[PDB]
């Protein structure tokens, strides 16, 4: 319930809600991170918006979402502390790099088992299993997918330009549940191609690129049974996106793709 239970063993990085630290739990040794939120400068109603989303994203279980452990308020550094598992296989964005850099595709098996387990991880996000609030990811990126020691996928952490912004957000339309298919599409294609679908240097040009909604074919490395089912999250018209359950029905998906 207190800080004074973790040791803080390094830390890893920072990001959105802020800092990011690698930690060890005292009671058994545990090996877990820390993220950081500073509360010190919001208002009463202000963290009312917060702690609703935190206890809504904390009843949130499977195998495939970073797994929750707890929560720490810290009066003296004004800093609420999310603890979380730690994933020690990094993150997606990290397995882009070095594939541009090696100059190695990935296998489509890779594709599939990441395909099928960040589609199980939305659909419990989309569909709680019983039951409770629906909740969309809302920032589904490679960076917020890691990968545990066997590579499997943990979804995480519900200047720079929107490659993947979504034709409904640049059109004034609420994000909904198929705005995480449109996300969801980008980041399989840029996993296949190791570039996403529509690049630019500005954000009108992308713009421009993103309604028009046209972008190069998957490598032939991959099979046309893939290149279909990534072309359908990325869809212009939302309803025409496939939903979670039409992903997992695909021909493509197997027992095996389930889990490393
Ligand atoms: N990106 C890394 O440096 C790295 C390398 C090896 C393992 C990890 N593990 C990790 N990493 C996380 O995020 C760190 C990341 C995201 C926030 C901004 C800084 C970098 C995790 N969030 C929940 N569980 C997490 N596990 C990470």
């Amino acid at each position: 319930s207190r800080a004074e239970d973790y040791e803080v063993l390094y830390t890893i990085g920072t990001g959105s809600y802020g800092r990011c630290q690698k930690i060890r739990r005292k009671s058994d040794g545990k090996i877990l991170v820390w993220k950081e939120l500073d509360y010190g400068s919001m208002t009463e109603a202000e963290k009312q918006m917060l702690v609703s989303e935190v206890n809504l994203l904390r009843e949130l279980k499977h195998p495939n979402i970073v797994r929750y452990y707890d929560r720490i308020i810290d009066r003296t550094n004004t800093t609420l502390y999310i603890v979380m598992e730690y994933c020690e296989g990094g993150d997606l964005a990290s397995v882009i790099t070095k594939g541009t850099k090696e100059r190695q595709y990935l296998d489509e098996e890779f594709v599939l088992r990441v395909m099928t387990q960040l589609t199980l991880a939305l659909k419990e996000c989309h569909r709680r299993s019983d039951g409770g609030h629906t909740v969309l990811h809302r920032d589904l990126k490679p960076a917020n997918v890691f990968l545990d020691g066997k590579q499997n996928v943990k979804l995480g952490d519900f200047v720079g330009t929107p490659y993947y912004m979504s034709p409904e957000q640049m059109n004034r339309m609420s994000y909904n549940e198929k705005s995480d298919i449109w996300s969801l599409g980008c980041l399989l294609y840029e996993l296949c191609a190791l570039m996403p679908p529509f690049t630019a240097f500005s954000q009108k040009e992308l713009a421009g690129k993103i309604r028009e909604g046209k972008f190069r074919r998957i490598p032939y490395r991959y099979s046309d049974e893939l290149n279909e089912i990534i072309t359908r999250m990325l869809n212009l018209k939302d309803y025409h996106r496939p939903s979670v359950e039409e992903i997992l029905e695909n021909p493509l998906i197997l027992e095996h793709h389930h889990h490393h």
